[PDB]
């Protein structure tokens, strides 16, 4: 666990790596960077989970 980022700019992964790292995060920068890795598309067909985390967020949830 590090504040050291894990950012990438790749070509439509469409795999579970995001869902792999999408677990057990609670602190601010965790969710910040994690849902920064949202692809900002309109699609959900990959997975439709991670909903309670949304109702937990407030401001990131707003800009999200």
């Amino acid at each position: 666990i590090k504040d050291y980022p894990s950012n990438e700019d790749l070509h439509e992964r469409l795999e579970v790596f995001k869902a792999l790292t999408d677990n057990g995060r609670h602190i601010t920068y965790l969710e910040e960077e994690l849902a920064d890795f949202v692809l900002q598309w309109m699609d959900v067909g990959l997975s439709s989970e991670f909903l309670l985390v949304l109702v937990n967020l407030v401001k990131f949830n707003s800009c999200y």
